[PDB]
């Protein structure tokens, strides 16, 4: 674009995105929530292959399906995949250990029937591999936690839908066919699986609501609100939002049902919807962690419990690669070949024989992985040549507290712009299709498992005025071809 | 009233829901970074108005908008009285009211196209509640006949409550209102589709836009933002923000049709829709001047045209008051009753009869009064008038009209919120009612009741300071 139509847009986009909520909390917003900017966002839609996004949505039940059925096996307390993951969790006293041993709390005998129902609200990830010509979603990994951006990606796709029809990025005319623009309902998607959890909750048994528990001064809360909203718009269910000190102070379980209650006011609290509680600093202190298990006692369906959370584990993702595991969960061949055609190769680093040979990799063939830890979200991924420097400042037998993950080669899409904080960033920029979905399941049965939307996350990292390896992420919206 | 701590999640629920639906407006200074924007202003609860007066002015509108569409067409021929009166208003306020009188007469030349007779007429009608002795009844403060502000914000706000009364922010137990009774405006909606209906009109007489003309550097932005959204979804019309540097760098006219294009992109605009120009400090320049006279000479239909926003001069309110004027518009007996029930005593300040009347009660009853200046936060009240009137040339004071006070009722139980601070004052409430109506040199085309809104402040002497206060959104609850 000129400069003067590039800064008429620029201020378009602000209008359109504050005047809908495509909006979040700045650093240090505390000092006065009043006020919002618009999220980082970029300006045009990032082209996608339909191909791509056909498989990606297509995909997502069957992955559902598997994570449900992995963490159907790790609740049953005599199977391998429960020594299996307590072993890993050990290994990680500090986090997935904590995790690990408020489950086993969970399982000491209770006065009421404990609730079995569980719902999962996933994502699913990928980047588009372009090696040799062959163009194949890979998975860069599976996020069974407190997935963000359902509500805040309606609305930027929404708002390149909105500068396209009405002349924005040209005058004359639209510059993009419509059928070709993705129009992501996440949104109301997410809402409708929390719904759901209430009407399983309910049929076990009245106005009971939707617990969101979330971090204190949170600063993406408007992605959050477009779920509080369509939940009582549109599925007539009220919610709160509560931190885990508000759980601590607030909370209530009768011992005779577990059934959870907010002491002062009486309601009744049917779903427990996690968007804390998946990193070590949401848990600030040993009442923190008394929160979550209080929580995962009750008679409340969790969104996601214990085990599904830790069913999204590096270490499961790396041992779903291997087709004899794989068939463990899913015996469909076909559904098991569409699996195994978005995994990249994955390997243990620990003494096995597939532990060896990614021993070997890492040191001779580095170039081609990226070494990834499993205690996640700390952002430290070591990148190919800087493997082996990281790998030998580290006691080999601590090695197994990581994964050596095949490095996915998409290409960077040179023609879009970046915008945040009313700055614009002309670079090359790397996206990441994100694909929600949602399971309801119990011990053993499934009872709804759907496609719930998308996502496209963009980011660019590049030297230059504004700093070295500066660069960071914003909403991308999809344009099919 | 609430807890400490109930009242704090009140807030962070209100500015939550506000910045997640729009509910907001830029802050001063707000161009060194247009990405970040504020909560409006707004009450935390809904005021309570009578259901009856609040019908009464809803029923009303389409009257005053006939009214106002009336006198517009009535200015136009020379030898009526309005005409004469604002001729003499363009002398005493030659600043602006004479500048707008002298780009319409220049409108008047001939031109080698046929020129847009139709103009959209986008109003809203004030009023205070007035209460004297046990006299309940809606009185006008005054009627806006140009860039009327807040049809956008009005859905917002009214929705803001609605929500926190069904999610049982305001109570946790339940709602504490009747839903029925929580007024829930359409403005933003009934406005745009307004425009549209000047837009259909404009193509009768041939996929042109709207053109929004604006401030710069305006800080009521999102408010507006509403209508071209809804032009767009509801009504497929596209649209443009202009400011008068926008109009003569990139507009032009086609000399034999008078049609209005927007140069390099050659979108033709069906609408002037001004969102500015109802103040001297709007024009900048003499080049802003001629901006408002090149869009005004021009095929596109005005909302509103010169005529219509001079129309609606305090003047004019004033000789309305007298039944035999207001007879000259309205033949109608009830539509003359209802509305002569909405206007308290107005007088003038000249050598005319009733201004010597006026006069009179000015310096023997100061304290049944406001004075108001003619031109459009100057008015001066009751005691303290006799003083500012001693203070200029009595012929000097037929820049002003002496207006009785209306004496509403306050609101001592709503809170006031506004950049994450509360405010525990009594408010004063006065209720808007838009509407819009389409007319040409004779005939009135389209003419609907378009909204509402509720303005409401508060003023007074404390810890925050010596008459503080400030305005905000409110919103309805009937009874
Ligand atoms: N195999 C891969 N090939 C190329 N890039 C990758 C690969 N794996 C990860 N990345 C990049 O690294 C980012 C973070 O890796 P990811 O596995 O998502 O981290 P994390 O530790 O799980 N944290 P979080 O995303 O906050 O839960 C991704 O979004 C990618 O940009
Ligand atoms: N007759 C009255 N009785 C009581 N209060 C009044 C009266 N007239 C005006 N006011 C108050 O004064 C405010 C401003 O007066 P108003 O006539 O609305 O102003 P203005 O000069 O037309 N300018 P603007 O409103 O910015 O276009 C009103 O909103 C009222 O609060
Ligand atoms: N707590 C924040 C952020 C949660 C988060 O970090 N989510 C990551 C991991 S699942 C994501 O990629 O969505 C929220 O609720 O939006
Ligand atoms: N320029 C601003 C403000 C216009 C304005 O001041 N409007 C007054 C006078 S009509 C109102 O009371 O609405 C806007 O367009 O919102
Ligand atoms: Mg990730
Ligand atoms: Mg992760
Ligand atoms: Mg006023
Ligand atoms: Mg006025």
């Amino acid at each position: 674009p000129s400069k003067d139509q590039l800064n008429e847009l620029i201020q378009e986009v602000n209008q359109w995105a504050i005047t809908n909520g495509l909006s979040m909390y700045p650093p240090k917003f505390e000092e006065n929530p009043s006020n919002a900017s618009v999220s980082p966002v970029t300006i045009y839609p990032t082209p996608i292959p339909r191909k791509c996004f056909d498989e990606a949505v297509q995909i997502q039940p069957v992955f559902n399906e598997l994570y449900a059925r992995i963490t159907q096996d790790m609740a049953q307390p005599d199977s391998y995949l429960h020594k299996t993951t307590e072993a890993l969790a050990l290994s990680d006293s500090e986090f997935t250990g904590k995790l690990w041993s408020l489950y086993l709390a969970t399982l000491k005998s209770a006065q009421y029937k404990k609730q079995n129902f569980r719902l999962g609200i996933f994502r699913s990830d990928y980047l588009i591999d372009k090696k040799k010509g062959t163009e194949q979603i890979k998975q860069v990994e599976f996020n069974t936690v407190s997935v963000s951006f359902a509500g805040l990606s309606e609305k930027v796709d929404r708002l390149h839908s909105y500068l396209n029809r009405a002349n924005k990025y040209d005058p004359k005319g639209p510059i993009y066919n419509d059928q070709n623009m993705v129009i992501s309902d996440s949104g109301y998607l997410l809402s409708k699986a929390l719904a759901k959890a209430v009407e399983s909750y309910k049929s076990q048994q009245s106005d009971p609501i939707v617990a969101f528990i979330v971090q204190r001064n949170e600063r993406n809360v408007f992605d959050q609100k477009v779920l509080e909203l369509n939940l009582l718009e549109k599925f007539g269910t009220k919610s709160v939002r509560l931190t885990f000190d508000d759980v601590n102070d607030k909370l209530f379980i009768d011992d005779k049902t577990g059934k959870l209650f907010i002491r002062d006011t009486e309601q009744e609290i049917a779903v427990v919807y996690y968007r804390t509680g998946y990193t070590t600093t949401d848990y600030t202190s040993e009442k923190d962690w008394e929160a979550r298990l209080f929580l995962e006692k009750s008679f409340a369906i969790k969104a996601p419990d214990l085990l599904t959370q830790l069913s999204g584990s590096k270490k499961i993702q790396q041992l779903l690669t291997d087709e004899g595991v794989l068939g463990k969960y899913i015996s469909d061949a076909e559904k098991k070949s569409s699996l195994l055609k978005t995994f990249v190769k994955i390997y243990p680093l620990d003494d096995t024989k597939l532990g060896r040979e990614g021993k070997r990799l890492a040191l001779s063939e580095p170039s081609k992985y990226v070494l990834k830890p499993q205690r996640e979200g700390g952002g430290n991924n070591v990148y190919k040549e800087n493997i082996p420097n990281f790998l030998k400042g580290i006691e080999e037998r601590h090695w197994d507290a990581y994964i050596l993950m095949e490095l996915i080669e998409p290409e960077l899409n040179e023609n879009n712009i970046i915008l945040r904080d009313n700055k614009s960033y002309n670079e090359p920029i790397i996206s990441e299709l994100g694909i929600y979905g949602c399971v309801l399941f119990n011990d053993e049965q499934v009872l709804s498992n759907e496609f719930s939307g998308s996502l496209l996350r963009s980011k660019f990292n590049t030297s230059n005025e504004g700093g070295v390896a500066a660069g960071f992420g914003c909403l991308d919206s999809i344009i099919l071809y």
